[PDB]
Parts: C-alpha cells; structure tokens; sequence
C-alpha cells in the first residue's frame, strides 16, 4: 500500500 496511501489524506 504505502504510496497509495501517504499520499491520500495526510500528505495531499
């Protein structure tokens, strides 16, 4: 998942 992930919410 990672990537897909911290990227979602917490990054944009």
């Amino acid at each position: 998942e990672a990537h897909k992930n911290r990227k979602l919410m917490e990054i944009i």
